DNA sequence: GCGCGTACGTGCGTTTAAGCGGTGCTAGAGCTGTCTACGACCAATTGAGCGGCCTCGGCACCGGGATTCTGATATCGCGCGTGATCT
C-alpha cells in the first residue's frame, strides 16, 4: 500500500497531518510517528463524536 | 416583619505535632563524550483529493387529525360540624 494511512490502517490523512505539523511552526523537526499518532487520535475523536 | 432555635463565635485550657536546627546517605538530575540512525532536503511521478455537475430523496411545508393538558366547577365521596332522635 502506498498511502501512509493504509500502512497505519487509518481513515485520516497521515500525509496531510505530517505536512501541517511541518508547516505549522511547531518544531524544527517532526518525527515519523507523530503524524500517525495524531491522525489516529483525531480519527478516534471524530468517530467518538459521530457515534 | 416577626419569632424561634440553634449553631457559630469568642475565649480559656489541654494536647498535639509543626517547626527549626543538625547531621548522613545516596538517588537522580545534570554534564560530557561518542556514535548512529532519523529526519530534512531533493528529485520524479502518479494517484488521491478537490471542483464541478447531475440525480434524487431526506426533510421542510402545509393541512388535517389525535392527544394531552391545563384550569374551573361540579359531582361525588369523604371528613367535620350541627341538628334531631334514641338510650
Amino acid at each position: 500500500a502506498k498511502t501512509r494511512s493504509s500502512r497505519a490502517g487509518l481513515q485520516f490523512p497521515v500525509g496531510r497531518v505530517h505536512r501541517l505539523l511541518r508547516k505549522g511552526n511547531y518544531a524544527e523537526r517532526v518525527g515519523a510517528g507523530a503524524p500517525v499518532y495524531l491522525a489516529a487520535v483525531l480519527e478516534y475523536l471524530t468517530a467518538e463524536i459521530l457515534e
